[PDB]
Order: C-alpha cells, then sequence, then structure tokens
C-alpha cells in the first residue's frame, strides 16, 4: 500500500503521481524531519507548528531534491508550509517528468 494513513482514505490503482503520493510521502518525511509521529501531521496545517525551524526548513528541502531528483531551497519551506502546497509543487514536476 503506497498510501497508509492514519484514518483518511487510500487510492486505487493510480500509475500516475497523484496529490496524495507526494502529500503522504512529504507527510512520514516531515514528522521524521521534526522528530515526531505521523499522527500529529496535518496536510492542511503549517510545518512551523508541527515544529519546523528555519534551519530544519532548509536542510528538510534537500530530502525532497533527493526522493524526486529536483532542485528547490528554502523559499519552498516559506511559500508552502503546508503538505498539501509543497506536494501540489511537486506534483506537476513528476507529472511532467515522465510526459
Amino acid at each position: 500500500s503506497g498510501l497508509v494513513p492514519r484514518g483518511s482514505h487510500m487510492t486505487p490503482q493510480v500509475n500516475q503521481v497523484n496529490l496524495s503520493e507526494i502529500k503522504q510521502v512529504l507527510k512520514q518525511q516531515l514528522a521524521e524531519a521534526l522528530y515526531t509521529e505521523e499522527s500529529e501531521i496535518a496536510e492542511d496545517q503549517k510545518f512551523v507548528d508541527l515544529g519546523l525551524d528555519s534551519i530544519v526548513g532548509v536542510e528538510w528541502t534537500t530530502t525532497i531534491n533527493q526522493t524526486y531528483n529536483l532542485n528547490l531551497k528554502a523559499t519552498k519551506l516559506y511559500d508552502y508550509p503546508t503538505l498539501l502546497e509543497l506536494s501540489g509543487y511537486i506534483a506537476q514536476i513528476l507529472s511532467s517528468q515522465g510526459t
């Protein structure tokens, strides 16, 4: 199951890179980067409320670049403070890498 939430829904055979894929991936990635559980993270909550500091934000932006073979910086963490925003941008890049 590539999307195993705590209590939300799952999706069927989705070969494309859907928003939920990156959002849920980013959740695990955010909770670990903040030394916490995915049980506290929200899709619509600001990373700073989860504990995202300016240092943690700039180092975590690198994890995502490596994860998708992209290039982003701390500017992303300040323009997209939520998983839905952070995932939305990447969704388009991934959905476009395999035109």
